[PDB]
């Protein structure tokens, strides 16, 4: 029955910075703080740690993947799940210390995974796939899926899910790799995949769409041109014409794992091509982040709502200057809608608030580049602008994921943000997940 | 949470003579390729902080400590120190992994620099040395070197007391731990110590006009007998520090609730020991050994058999392993033949595996940096008087190294033998300065 | 005569018999330490 | 003479004293694991 | 409160072969006068309630139980039962005393009557028998006798389960414990059992046409060989109960968290055992014994050496002590020579003291009621094949007795040997029916 | 840190039966109840247990003496002190179980002793005397004295007291063997002895006196006859003319034993020849019982008061029908005052109360006989009458002491009284201390 | 020769050496059980 | 022949294995008495 040190007590799962009088981008990250690292690194030049997932409530939940044979051979892999708490050191130094940990080494392959912090432990939603995507989209059956939890007891239990009846309309199905959220007794996982052509869940998603545009730029393309693309986007070429729809799954947290699954596929009127993403609850406000894998790069956060066991997404917040770099003409600066799949997962943690409770600004680490996945940088962002920053490295640095969660310490009253990133460097090493710690500061004063 | 005792799978497997055969050929035993287990020794959180100088020891509890420096591994003037207490476990699928059940990081201003851990019934004992200045400077000092005896308990709390060094160490200009693990024997912790002596002190003059000369197997020195006897004498006062005698010592503090209790230094005759250097006091089964780093002219790995009297230990003519070398600068290099004055070389643990029923040592395991001069290309293998086994390379790239520390246990349930070999490696794949707990399975030939 | 040869046990059976009574006692002690509440 | 056989109790008597003091401890450690409230 | 372990003063002193000498004369060892220690076994609160039928056993924990009857020790129909868990201690001045750290009294309606305690790792185990009717009646029964296996733990809580007697005991008309302590061996409690057998049952017919005849030392029976063989046969079906075979048994329940686990009865051949009676299964050092009360024609104290197979035990030709007698009614009296049918005699424990290195039994300690016929004049002494030591009388008055149970330990610190001998005595000084834990120091002659 | 079972909680140290409408002697003892005996019996025909002392507050304190060589040789003896709690059994049966016990076997002789229950343990006041009384009264020095406590820790500590400065006026000094009482942070012990002729404490007690008479009888003796005796009583012949004055000692209960002794010798205007006795606190009311060792047999209880560290006794309650048997003409029925020493210690526990809070009746076991100490019987008594009864034995029975303490169980609401007696019988044995348990009952209904 | 006679230890020193390692281990276990809080 | 002396290690080697497995336990029981919070 673990829980955080008192200094943190009260400042964990709630709204951090509320100012109207403030100027959001006037907040900036401290240079990178030095704490005790909680994320295991590799024991070998063979195995590599990848695809991190993080969530925190009264407990801090973390999981990542260990592939083998130099980050190849999906066929096999382990999975790491840690359950932990935020502590202050004797000198008051912030550090994360995991109180309970389990590494899944069995022959089965959990591939994508996402963790959530629930009162009963760290819940996890993974998929068991022995094959590549491209083949999985030619699959005549939906993807196998598991739900499991690491109890405070330290014992770990997992219930497999019935993917045929639940997912029947889908050719492939995956967790979003992001964080899962505990809302109204349900664990809410980001999910995605693709679904059978001419299926109840398919047709319902045809003739429904949304086209988002950027701040100062406006697309040259005709609407009979544009609309025909944004149309062409939801069933991108790379994967053969099958439609890829975003989704959210909701299970009940109980001593019985895999209880009462309800899958909510929103309308594509409000939502773009399904990608990886996280679900967040800050205070009373819930959101789904979606990877920029489609034509639109800028950071995406959808305010979401609970209707009983179901869910509905509303008009998403847009953040420019926070951009997944992409292939053309989907790249970081793209104004116009097009069909593509490329991009990267970057967590935009909501930060600055109006008393309105709408969202002034968010903080996360992005990849600064037009096309390639390179040069990770941390900062806070505005509907338009970006703050001063802290670069992860001054040398060439390759990235895959950055997932951020921010918390404040009460007793001292200083705000810090954890942004977990998957980096490839000369100093850090090749495939390495680094729990970067940062503090927030007003500019003048 | 969790119980500070190795999973029963290990009961009977930790801390004993592992492989015992007279007839079999030691070097036919050999390491598997590198295994993948769950990793304990933590890496840094930034591109500044760097982990280094590791120390490890294990009994019923596994103790690990490593230093965390900053500003790109510069500015000694500050650092933290990480001490972890842990257990050897087997997974649900039977996989070996080291899980550390208790840890404390020391962030206070004070700098403990060279530090070594030992596994004692009461916790993890540690012997560090608080030094704000440079080794070169320190040897010019008019005072000894502050030294702490700390411990981490199973209650997860840390304590320590500063040894009174003006008496215990009063004859020394500089006093450091061996960075290699300590060992619990006869109700006391026993740590490696080394440093310089105040010229013409009691403990300095006791050591004058004495020395030891060790020669290699198929190789004999051209140098004139008298020549060597002279240069071999000068080996103990390397020109680096001005020629204060740099001597190997061992300190034994009584392990008890009150730290730093009744410390007694052991300063062996240099008719046995070489020029003092880093090292480890270890026990396998019923016998204890001191490892000395190759910092002097002598290339081959050494274990001086150690016997303990009361508060004092005695050292006997050392074991030697000829294919097991440190690299060194000339004419101290890996191929070094004759005696000489120098300070160079690297810390590589020769953990004993194959034993005679004679209870005499046949062969050892360790990761040696294989190269003549620089410290590069770490490789694990089994070593013997003359020869080394088939090897496991750590990588195919240029990868430098600082320390490697090896200890071998056995999971009894499966009756398979393993070796943990911890390396401080610097690499493209792993990272700039990174500590990797390399795991290996020991195998035979022809099966 | 034909006696020594049955003493091979003192260096054979006997020590191994100690290693057992150790291993089991240790297993006992081990489980017991698992009592941390 | 005759001391040959009389010591062969080395494989009879002592291997017991072991087993006996073994069980004494084991029982005493067992009763202990029951003394935790 | 308090820890259920004998003061360290006793470590190495409890439950072993106490005095071992081949050359010395057993009977030259002998009891001191009666010592004064602090008293454990509690006396009654009224002139009605009366304590009786005591049982004792000790390992690392000391277990004692005695029955509390009412209406002047009449009306079996009701009673309580007192089970105490305790430790051997030494005072500040070094005085020996038994302090009982945990006790429970059983006041529920149910009557456990004949009961015996054993010391097991998990607590004090007890085997009682729930009987509302008379022994004479019970032997006329068409059903077995309800039997409980209870235990008191170190958590001071009591539990029990009724053995299923229609199967286990199905061949018996009446089934009782020996009132003498049980013993823990090979991960099981082993209790003495005795009673009648259903005529012509499987276990009855197995015992027909068989018997044992034991004769005394300097004394030989006049009776014709055939005569004896006949009367010796009839000894097993005493006229008291109508001639159902009254047989000695031992039951072993597995000691575990769940009581009454896997019980297995041992019903030895009557070529070894006499007509069944009260008794105790005891272990001293590496060997185990069964005591049988003298209830048949045989006067001298008996210990059948007991060896345990798996769930079954086997009995070998009994030890005998000729100067150690029960009194008995004729022609069963203390001086009894030949075989005969009868039920008489008394329970007196022969606790083994002097041993051969042969590991064979020389002499024993116990309090015998010294008299031919009635049960009177208890006296403690050391006994031997032929002879008894100098004695310690319990009193100079006419004092009757029911049970005496003796076990001998040694305080190792002082290296002095003691014997606890518990007696149910009836006296002017002590009281009507009173249980007195008599303590004695064992001494030598000529020192 | 022990304490009683809840069923007793609330009913321990407080007033038991309050009725004006009632008739006191209409209450009677149940026959003798059967519980689990807490008082150790002898291990031998040599040693004998004698001189019991009992007290209870939140803890139950008991101590007695073990003499040797067939109840002879004062020279040596042990002392037993038990610390315990009142428990209910599973079937609800009342029993006393001592949770902490210590037997003092050392060469020193604590002779008379009295125990009190204090928040810090069981406090005890004994004397160390190696000689008989008759010789102790020829003593040129006061009697050595000890104060000690059995902690809940089980550890026992004892501080000797300075008898010369404290007791200087006394030739001999002893604890009253009764119970000690905890009042206003002081342990209050009954004490007695005799004091040096012509001493500050002596002369003050000359010319001061009290003469008590019985209910229906009035002495024939002249006052110039009587007054001259009651005079002659305080310095009885047996002991050589030395005056024997009752007394009470008060020590502070603290981690430091033997702290701040203050000895209070009351005036003999209010008090008779000093004897053994107990000090009791029931609810808010305090009392000193005094043995009937002098000319006046009937049960004696003095209401006492605390002035800081000092004490003052008031007019004592009288109970007829409760009579220490005595030698002539001091015997059980004696009307007239005379000088004698004979009698017996019998505890009169206060029971029935007026709302006035004065004392209607008391309960204890007495010895029914004119002269000899024989035939112990339990009952409740009135200023005049006595109840129905329960006899301890129908055979010849010798007694020494009876000390009673009464308590109620709340949960069940039944009142029981423990009367500890020192008996000599054929059934019980020779010198035997038996914790007789009794219940109280209304007569009709 | 002159060898047996130095084996008197196996039945002399040896067993007594077991009794010690028992007694001490037991002392250990004993103290430990004194930990009942 | 020669087996005489070679077993006399009965008074050398094994009396150690005892002392060693002794201390192993003692240390393991000691560390345990430190694990109580």
């Amino acid at each position: 029955a673990p829980v955080h040190d008192p200094d943190y007590i009260g400042g964990i799962g709630k709204e951090l910075i509320v100012d109207d009088t403030s100027d959001v981008t006037s907040f900036y990250p401290s240079a990178f703080q030095e704490h005790l690292n909680f994320i295991p690194a590799p024991t070998t030049g063979s195995g590599c740690t990848r695809i991190p997932s993080f969530d925190m409530s009264a407990t801090h939940c973390y999981t990542h993947n260990v592939i083998f044979s130099g980050c190849r051979d999906h066929s096999h892999s382990h999975q790491y799940l840690a359950l932990g708490v935020l502590r202050t050191s004797a000198t008051g130094r912030v550090f994360f210390s995991t109180l309970r940990s389990i590494n899944l080494d069995d022959t089965q392959n959990r591939k994508s995974c996402s963790v959530s912090a629930t009162p009963l432990g760290c819940d996890m939603l993974c998929s068991k796939v022995t094959e590549t995507e491209e083949e999985d989209y030619n699959s005549v059956i939906p993807t196998s899926m598991v739900h499991g939890r690491l109890g405070f007891d330290g014992q770990y239990h997992e219930k497999d899910l019935d993917v045929t009846t639940l997912f029947g309309d889908w050719v492939a199905n995956y967790p979003g790799v992001g964080g899962g959220s505990f809302i109204d007794n349900r664990v809410w996982f980001p999910v995605y995949g693709g679904l059978k052509p001419s299926s109840p869940s398919d047709t319902a998603q045809e003739g429904r769409y949304v086209i988002y545009k950027r701040y100062n730029d406006t697309c040259p393309d005709e609407q009979d041109y544009q609309i025909r693309m944004a149309k062409s986007s939801y069933k991108p070429g790379r994967f053969g014409g099958k439609r890829v729809q975003q989704a959210i799954l909701s299970i009940k947290v109980s001593t019985s794992l895999g209880e009462d699954p309800v899958l909510t596929i929103p309308p594509n009127t409000v939502t773009l091509m399904g990608a990886e993403g996280r679900v967040l609850t800050v205070g009373t406000s819930h959101f789904l982040y979606q990877r920029g894998s489609s034509y639109f790069s800028p950071a995406l956060l959808y305010p979401m709502t609970v209707n009983n066991n179901t869910a509905t997404l509303h008009s998403p917040y847009t953040f420019n200057a926070f951009t997944r770099p992409g292939s053309v003409p989907c790249q970081a600066s793209a104004r116009c809608p097009n069909s593509c799949v490329t991009g990267v997962y970057t967590d935009p943690y909501p930060l600055v608030f109006h008393r309105n409770h709408t969202l002034r600004g968010v903080f996360g680490t992005m990849l600064d580049d037009e096309q390639a996945r390179l040069n990770l940088v941390s900062a806070v962002f505005d509907n338009i602008s970006r703050s001063r920053i802290t670069r992860v490295s001054s040398s060439r640095t390759k990235a895959a994921y950055t997932t951020s969660t921010c918390f404040k310490v009460v007793k001292t009253n200083k705000t810090y943000c954890l942004s977990i990133a998957e980096i490839s460097n000369t100093l850090f090493g090749e495939f390495r997940i680094v729990p970067l710690l940062v503090e927030i500061l007003k500019d003048d004063g």
